């Protein structure tokens, strides 16, 4: 409980396993972060849990127990994501979060989410559904709260919509293969399907109802939102719809949004070393974590020094009071009630054309 100099960041993310592709953006992205705040120099400990909310929750207690970190993030998809937060409320540090999560009662207190709540990115799925004469729907999601949360949200705001939901089939992760599932799909002759599902992984349902003749509109949630979709998806992914935050497309804003020059410092340098259109959904979300520290951590500052309970607190209540943080993926005010904290300029909707993303208007 004694001060230290540095601030002290834990950061789990995935870099190995089914979810590699959100987890290695997240940590690329941390070369282009502030490697100081207010004169204190950030110390940050990054470390893999392979997806595995075990690994996750061994990593978060590390950074209780061990590297007594100021600040804990991650994990990089929701079920160590959930594991972190769990650990992070318990022992009372401040939490970012990397990949959405229900945030319940018991959660509330010390975490907040970087990534778009589910009810954002679904409003403008089922929007443009609604447009295109779409009105009965099929879901393939994974069989975890991830892909609970999604299906929960084409129930509710879906149906309530005038949507109707025809079949519902889940796959676990590393599963290799959906056959079973999308022959069920296929066979119910949906409008259109709705993909709940991340990285590579989302490519998998995403070319294998086109293999198996399904022609109508498949809908991808902003999980899928990299070039690693692209890449593995190939022409399957041509016309795909995808709910995104604004990252994947900074130079169409208009000069006053106040997403558009954290959205282009980001990109500029992410796409310098990584090459071009390497921009992606995550990079942004670790990105922006430390926008969220840049504002948060000078107001801490002034009440107590890094190291302290008294710090861990003061970051709690400066998230309550700082507010419309400006970041690559949104404007962020957070309340005792609202963990995520954003609004309609944290989302945009994208399409494919000829192996490429593009903005639909
Ligand atoms: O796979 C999961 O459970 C995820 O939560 C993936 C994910 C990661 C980042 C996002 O901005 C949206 C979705």
């Amino acid at each position: 409980n004694a001060e230290t100099n540095e601030i002290t960041v834990g950061i789990t993310v995935t870099t190995t396993g089914p979810a590699a592709a959100l987890g290695i953006p997240e940590r690329n992205a941390l070369e282009f972060v502030a490697k100081e705040i207010g004169g204190h120099p950030i110390k940050m400990i990054v470390l893999d849990d392979g997806g595995d909310p075990t690994a996750a929750t061994t990593n978060a207690r590390r950074f209780v127990t061990e590297s007594k970190a100021d600040v804990i993030m991650g994990s990089s998809v929701t079920p160590p994501t959930v594991a972190v937060s769990n650990v992070a409320n318990e022992a009372q540090v401040p939490h970012i979060a990397l990949a959405p999560l229900p945030v319940t009662p018991e959660r509330a207190k010390w975490s907040v989410v970087m990534p778009q709540p589910i009810p954002i990115m679904g409003k403008v799925l089922y929007e443009h559904m609604k447009k295109n004469n779409i009105k009965t729907v099929g879901y393939i999601g994974y069989s975890d709260s991830y892909g609970d949360l999604w299906f929960n949200d084409l129930k509710k705001q879906g149906e309530a919509m005038g949507l109707k939901i025809v079949a519902e089939e889940r796959f676990a992760r590393p599963d290799t293969s959906v056959a079973g599932q999308v022959l069920k799909l296929v066979a119910a002759n949906p409008d259109a399907i709705l993909v709940g599902a991340s990285g590579t992984a989302a490519a998998l349902p995403q070319t294998a109802l086109r293999e198996r003749g399904y022609n109508g509109l498949i809908y991808q949630t902003h999980g899928a939102a990299s070039m690693d979709f692209i890449r593995i998806a190939g022409k399957s992914a041509e016309g795909v719809l995808m709910a995104s935050g604004p990252v994947m497309d900074p130079e169409g804003q208009n000069d006053s949004a106040l997403t558009k020059k954290p959205g282009l410092e980001l990109n500029t340098a992410y796409e310098t070393k990584y090459g071009p259109n390497s921009r992606s959904q995550f990079a942004g979300h670790s990105f922006d974590a430390f926008k969220v520290l840049e504002r948060v951590i000078p107001v801490a500052l002034k009440t107590a020094k890094p190291g302290t309970q008294e710090f861990r607190e003061a970051i709690r209540k400066a998230l309550l009071t700082e507010k419309d943080i400006a970041a690559s993926q949104g404007v962020y005010s957070f309340t005792e009630t609202d963990r995520y904290g954003l609004d309609d300029r944290s989302r945009i909707l994208l399409t494919v054309k000829n192996g490429k993303y593009v903005i639909v208007k």
